[PDB]
């Protein structure tokens, strides 16, 4: 041997393999938390984690949805990397599906099964996607995918205006909860998480919106930087979308928790809980931009 801007380097990401998996977990059907659908998916997810080198938990709980009487089973699924670290990020999704695309204005397609391909499905292939590369990723930080049950198990969407419907997001409060119940007895801190959601399609805006903003400025900026250098145009330094300024999503309980947290979203996606939400609208493309931008900001971390 002899000897030979923040190092990093972009990785092999497969586009053809990133849909695919996208494919594959929408041919499960439907995976409404608390269904064998789910249940599917998590064996699905935990094999293929576990065989690509990962430790998989699961985060195991009930609720009572506001609808319902019936208790549901949730759970949520951790997929670790790089164990022996004293700050560890969060690459995070939903993965749950909405119980109905409840933005079709004919309520007979309520009964439809939905898809949700861009919408939580999206994050969790991207992941499959990324594991096969994590063991040979250098990081200075542990690194966490975390996919959470029950960002969105609306079975009442109420009334706009007249009545708030379902409660969204018990996974994530849950992970924070348990987060902030353990934090002192635990060797390690987590010091920053990425939310995908709505992130995948062809041409996708990923804008910033006010939570991500007001909760977590530098990793905002690192991301949004590191973008930059490798070329992924769908992160623009522009302000909030047409849909809204500032959205709520599985990023808040996590910024409650005092991890910053940035949702990496383009909330104007426009199948948006349409029953076309589905895996021809995924770019492969812009799932390996996303993903080497989680890459690039996961080796920058000192
Ligand atoms: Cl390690
Ligand atoms: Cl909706
Ligand atoms: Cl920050
Ligand atoms: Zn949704």
């Amino acid at each position: 041997a002899r000897p030979a801007k923040p190092d990093f380097k972009t990785f092999p990401l497969d586009p053809d393999r990133a849909v695919k998996y996208v494919q594959q977990l929408c041919d499960i059907g439907p995976r409404i938390s608390g269904t064998p659908g789910m249940v599917k998916q998590q064996e699905v997810l935990t094999k293929h984690f576990e065989g690509l080198g990962a430790k998989v938990v699961r985060q195991e709980f009930k609720v009572r949805q506001r609808s319902q009487r019936g208790a549901v089973d949730m759970t949520n699924l951790i997929a670790s990397w790089f164990p022996d670290r004293k700050a560890r990020l969060i690459v995070c999704s939903h993965y749950d599906t909405r119980p109905a695309a409840h933005q079709e204005t004919d309520t007979q397609n309520w009964r439809k099964p939905f898809a949700s391909a861009n919408d939580g499905t999206a994050g969790a292939a991207l992941m499959m996607e990324l594991a096969h590369h994590m063991k040979g990723v250098p990081s200075n930080v542990g690194v966490d995918f975390v996919l959470f049950d029950g960002e969105e198990y609306i079975l009442d969407p109420g009334v706009p205006g007249l009545q708030e419907g379902d409660k969204y997001f018990f996974g994530s409060e849950h992970f924070a909860n348990g987060y902030t119940k353990a934090k002192a007895g635990l060797p390690y801190r987590y010091t920053g998480a990425v939310l995908l959601d709505l992130f995948a399609h062809d041409g996708a805006r990923l804008a910033m919106e006010g939570y991500s903003l007001r909760g977590a400025p530098n990793l905002v900026a690192e991301l949004w930087r590191v973008a930059g250098w490798v070329g992924a145009k769908s992160f623009v330094n522009e302000r909030g979308f047409d849909r809204a300024t500032d959205v709520l999503d599985d990023h808040i309980a996590l910024n409650e928790a005092g991890i910053p947290a940035v949702d990496v979203i383009d909330f104007d996606y426009k199948h948006w809980h349409l029953l076309s939400d589905t895996p021809d609208k995924i770019s492969g493309k812009q799932m390996v931009d996303v993903g080497n931008v989680l890459l690039g900001w996961i080796q920058i971390q000192k």
